RNA sequence: UUUU
RNA sequence: UUUU
RNA sequence: UUUU
RNA sequence: UUUU
RNA sequence: UUUU
RNA sequence: UUUU
RNA sequence: UUUU
RNA sequence: UUUU
RNA sequence: UUUU
RNA sequence: UUUU
């Protein structure tokens, strides 16, 4: 009677929620990694945790880019960090090259350090569509966390990110997250 | 083998418990709404809850009415707002009309607003019995809060409430309550 | 051929039976809790015992109130305290707070300290029913001491007591108990 | 399809942790009884529970001596207090007499109000092996607590203990405990 | 073809009939024992037995009493002495203690000496009700006499009294009493 | 399994044993009643009883008779008295009349009130065989005593005895008795 | 069902328990023979026995020996006398001679007059280990007493015994022993 | 026909071999991690590697105590960081405090940042055993790096480290270590 | 049925015991070869032999070495000589050469002249353990006789002996032997 | 019929034996390599061969070391040449560095050159066990000679070896050996 | 078959 | 069924 | 099914 | 039967 | 089939 | 097999 | 299989 | 059939 | 049936 | 199939 039990068991589990929103960012050429699991710390509250882990039902991550002064290209990159050991990644961690074209760092990728969620690119146009946007609901799994506040010394094993970057200083981009986790 | 993984998850959960007593109360002849699960905030005793969410397993109401001045009937209605979004149900919300023979709402009760958990009527002679009381245990359900304290705006979807009326404002009620709830 | 062992096995041990009655205590607002088992001590007698454990097969406990002066309620408490070190309980380790009306200690009952054998609420009123009465007839189980004597410092796991309590001073309570135990 | 539910119930649980330490002891001739789970305390952190209740999957011990002066014996026993009502048991209760050769106390283990998990004896020869060490790791169960903080009021049904006794008052003992537990 | 037999049986005895009446008598707060079964003495007619044996098929007892000057109790024991040897049983023989809440006699009822066939007790207000009766009718048994005429020393073992005990002297209580019988 | 379980059980419990001697007695032409069971006393020894009840695995009795003076004869009558609230039987209440001829009494047979174990007569003459004996072992049963002293008022249901009745008072009969039972 | 039973009855059973200790005794080149089971005299304690006769469920011996002026041997044998008639047993009964190395007498070993229970040799030195002990933990039988004290005539067949012997005078040995009994 | 698959391709696989040596270190009181797979690097020989993962098939770990000055204590502990990203963890990230005596760090180990392979402690005396040696043979598992070179930048996940602390800064321990692994 | 004959025939067979004792010998460097089997001789008693044959069910040997002046070696070989023809055998005729350190001699071995039963080594030091001692039990074979008293020339197939050789002269040992045996 | 043919066959074959002795040898820093099997010479005897193959059945090596002036380590390595031209292996074949502390050398295990058969290390220290020593027996293979004599020249495939090495040059160890072979 |  |  |  |  |  |  |  |  |  |  497997899979019954699954459920069963998720019944009894509250399903906490936690939302975050990061408006107004401008395009890096360089990149910059965001953090979004981090936010969750250990409280009482709905959108808090008890100890250091809690399993992500679903999470869904909402991107936007809107092109200024030129047209141009937002990637995002969401990812989870398996081994995090309190730190928010770097660019140069996840891809090869500090470019917007780059593929996966091939070292860290072999390792299985980071697994890629959903690799996404957006060209906005002055000239079309000056402004993108995408929202990707994916199932989640274990979080494992090295503090109790919002900080990156308490990212751990788990934590997920999202890597921005694109071809021009100027644009602005816009994110917004939600996970669903179980904190049992 | 179903039913049996029911009693193994739950040998899994604490079974926290919450106490609460109201004593010396005037019977009401507009009738009042007391808050049940209410007293159950976030925390980290015995008595409280992490995050929105609990499960009573079972709860269990004392009531008890003592005629004073006049013989006397005392109406007691013990209740699950199924929908309530931060607040204390009124009486009406609940009876036709606010007199202690009233039949239930039409309308909050044809859409299930509420959930009658037992509807106690206790008449109180000083010729006769002019104290009499009640007790009823019964298994429970989900709770859902809206906020962190024990105030209204914090109650959700599932809590349970009394509602007392009576035909007399002098004579006086009393009332306990205990809740045994899952907090995964 | 299981169940009719048990019926063989207890047709070789004597059925001690030991005997108590407790007349004439006033209401107590703030309660008493009285012993039960206590009683029972090292001996040769029909009612004692040899060692410090005996198994309780069936006992009986009869409880009455007389309302005396004002109309008034009786309280009285069956319960088993399955981890005694040698005392008497308080009426606080069983109930939340020290009054007629209130639940269990959610603490105690949490880690089943106690476990309640019945519960017992008579009104007795003096323009009604004064005298009230009611007889309880339950199986037993196992009951450790921790002393020879009949001295609170030899209760031990399983001893057996009553919790009274009321709303009044005045009135009287009278309380008798029947144990038949095995004692090999 | 039993067993496996139970290995998937647990995955869904988070496994804290509690370290402790204890270092630079006097050995005891009248023998001293030390608070293993005591120190986990309510809260949300890694090592701190909430609620009143928390299931031990496994716990170590490590327990070392070193005589000093004159060879001597140390003896450590690690333990269980089923039914603990708020307090740090005490030598005798444990053992016949206040002797590091006495066997248990023949009343307190009859009634099962403790359960022995490790009875372990160093011998320390200062014209020989000086220091000894031993570490056991054992499956754990339930623990009740009877309060919030690291005191022993808060002392429940399931606490672990650990009671050192030996022969000099002049040796040193170490040791040090964890535990993994659920606390959903 | 079984319990076919003890119809057919049956129909070939002729069923006896025994009526009593005892009306008017006062509350007794040291006891006393009523005969039920005596009265039924050798000889021919239909309420008479030929020989020292009897075989009661039903019976039934009616009790009733009423307050006087005071509230009071009543309390009635309809009981069968197995083993009377031409007596009529003292109060002492079947309680404990000569006081109306007092439990059985541990030695008489181990050895089984009497089988209580029911226990009643009556509280009468005159403030409430302050008259009350009960009618019990159960299946008998067989009856063996000592002597020929309706004195004590002609009771024997089977024979069927009724014990009286409450806390005043100046309540009255009757009571009847029928048996219905074969005398093969 | 069953019968093997008797065998077990009885394993587990201590097979006490009594003994008694009874010599230099003289013929009673009007009949003597002795007491045998009554010996065993509460206490701790090998031939003493915990509690009012015993049961005899076996008993053993051992009667002898010597003609003196004149040819004579004695009678020994073992028997159960399976209701005894206290005494030890008359004479007249075993047989009809108090002569060693005698039938046994027809009401008290008639009721069981006793069951004759063994009914031994010994002719001794002066002009051939003057001592006789003769000894008889018996499975046994339940003895229920009504104190824990040797006195006729301990004698409870069960009890044994031996009546003694003859042709001549100047004859001398001697006895002894055994008693294995387990007393758990 | 066997063995179900075996589980069945001793639950019906009361486990009584002994506790001794033996501190502070000299090395015996002649050896000695210590009493373990003889402390259980009759009375109605825990550690005390009803008749003659218990069945040791289990019970543990544990030794210790220093070595003082001499590195030195220390042996112990513990035994059970299945034979004993009121007496504590001489070393020359076990042993074939009274040194320490000497194998058990061949006569008292042939016809089981003993059975030993465990024999363990000791070498303490004073230029290593010269502090050593050893716990045994065995199940038990029946023990039969002759008397009721706790003197050496009340050793009766299945007495439990220690005999210790060894190469020195001069060193210090101690013991204690736990016996876990029924008295049924 | 599976594992014989396992086997035949592992004799298509070199079974590279790389072996170290560590001696003639001083204990540490706070410790120290040692590099144990780090010395394997690119190259073409036979204790080197191609690429940036080898598969350890087993490996051996020999460690050695010697007490100068003092008797002490030394602690070995072999363990796989299953998530190094180019560093050698510290002593705190191992060890709840950095005392030979403690538990592991709770949080570390929840997360499963590493995994202990084994935990030895070496006790030695100046008095007994002054030297003490342990060597340990296990099966291996995949080994990440991040770099070509013996430095801590291209350790990864998987690599091998041993943490020895003590309780003395005098005494000396060496070890060695073997690695056979596959390249392909 | 077989394997229960063996049984049987055991049971109707004395099984006679003969016990030895050899303190105080000074180690040899040269070796010496003691009787043990020897001892048995022609008579009637409990330890001694009808005929030249006898069949060992079990038999044990303690050996004990104690250092004195220097830490030293002793070695313990006993064997069984398969071949014995009337005399004690020679150290040659058993190890290759008189060293405590040589292996057996090859054509004895080979033509099988002799079984080891057990060697045994003990390293005796006077800066740790001192004195060390082996207890070894063992099934025994058939035992021929060449003569009916205890000397060297009536040793015969299947003797048994003890062959003891060390690196001093100056340490002490010590054996103790029990023969278990049959004589039929 | 299998396995019963390898029984058979060597029931036909002698099996010889050879046995070697090396005593009082110092211990070596940079160790020494000892000659095993290379005794074995052509010849006629017991312990001589015919041809230049044997097949070792069993063989067995017995070693010892002795701590003088210091405390130290003494290491022995069993081990066969499966590749052996004529000559005796140095230690840096078999070592990777001539250290008593060092693993295997990478190469020569990795051809399988050679096959270890036991590695021992023994402490001996002057404050406690200052004389250690270990038997090993195994069953053995074929070995191939080079030559008739007893000269390094002669070693061939199958030679059998046992390398020493240490951490003093100052103890003194002693080692012996045994090979019974076959020599069809 | 089960039950005080 | 097997075992001292 | 068996076990303290 | 399976699924959020 | 069972039951007063 | 089911149940707090 | 049954029995003190 | 399984295993370094 | 298997084993030195 | 079972297990941390």
């Amino acid at each position: 009677t497997m899979r019954a039990v699954k459920r069963m068991i998720n019944t009894h589990l509250e399903h906490k929620r936690f939302a975050l929103i990061n408006s107004g960012n401008t395009n890096a050429t360089a990149g910059t990694v965001q953090n979004l699991s981090n936010g969750i710390i250990q409280g009482d509250d709905i959108n808090q945790r008890s100890g250091d882990q809690v399993r992500i039902v679903s999470h869904k991550l909402h991107v936007r880019g809107t092109a200024i002064t030129v047209s141009q290209t937002f990637r995002f990159i969401w990812f989870r960090d398996n081994m995090n050991r309190g730190t928010t990644p770097t660019v140069l961690e996840v891809l090869n090259t500090a470019n917007f074209m780059s593929q996966y760092n091939p070292i860290t990728l072999q390792q299985k350090r980071f697994t890629i969620l959903k690799d996404v690119t957006l060209n906005c146009s002055l000239t079309g569509e000056s402004i993108k946007d995408r929202i990707i609901n994916l199932p989640g799994q274990l979080v494992n966390y090295n503090g109790a506040t919002a900080v990156a010394a308490s990212n751990g094993p788990g934590a997920i990110f999202m890597l921005q970057i694109g071809d021009s200083l100027v644009g602005l981009w816009d994110s917004s997250y939600e996970a669903v986790y179980t904190d049992a």
